[PDB]
RNA sequence: AGAAUUUGGACAAACUUGGUCAUUUAGAGGAACUAAAAGGGUUUCCGUAGGUGAACCUGCGGAA
């Protein structure tokens, strides 16, 4: 429970930022990863399910979670580093933390992994988006 | 019962020898044909068995 103290609280948004902090820890993000929300003002969490992308069931759903994660989490590790985001893959529930354009690119990468795009095309696209994001022009 | 041994009649192994058939092979010539080679189950927890400072790790079964 969080409550605004009018005699002490001064920022009108503090309640929402504190609540958005608390949810990030709830969703599964590490604490130091959750502190970025309080510290920064342009970090957004993107949340969605595998079923939203495609109605997969049984082993088809399990393979989809595998394709997103990859062996030893390599594919998930690559997506977070290329897009400069933080991803929590809780079964079929995905939570992506980062900047707007950043999580927009991570979302496309995850969806392509769900829908079955070839691994090479995803990895190659991860190379390009990694560089293109950091460039001034 | 077998005889040693003898006369004569057939069966007949094996050997020498002149032929005639079939099969291999030796050199030496004659002549014909062909060939020839540089460059896809991660994260946080729960239960259990084992190890284990039951800290922690591994196997299995569950939840987000």
């Amino acid at each position: 429970e969080l409550r605004t103290n009018p005699k002490f609280t001064t920022d009108p948004g503090a309640l929402q930022k504190g609540a958005d902090f608390i949810k990030a820890f709830t969703l599964g993000f590490d604490l130091d990863d959750s502190i970025a929300l309080l510290r920064l003002d342009d970090l957004y969490i993107e949340t969605f399910e595998v079923k939203d992308v495609k109605t997969l069931t049984g082993d088809h759903l399990s393979r989809a979670i595998g394709r997103i994660a990859g062996k030893d989490g390599k594919t998930k590790f690559a997506i977070e580093n290329a897009t400069r985001t933080r991803i929590v893959l809780a079964d079929s529930k995905i939570h992506i933390l980062g900047g707007f354009t950043h999580i927009r690119m991570a979302r496309e990468s995850v969806v392509s992994l769900i829908l079955g795009s070839p691994p090479g095309k995803v990895y190659g696209n991860l190379r390009t988006v990694a560089s293109r994001l950091k460039e001034r022009y």
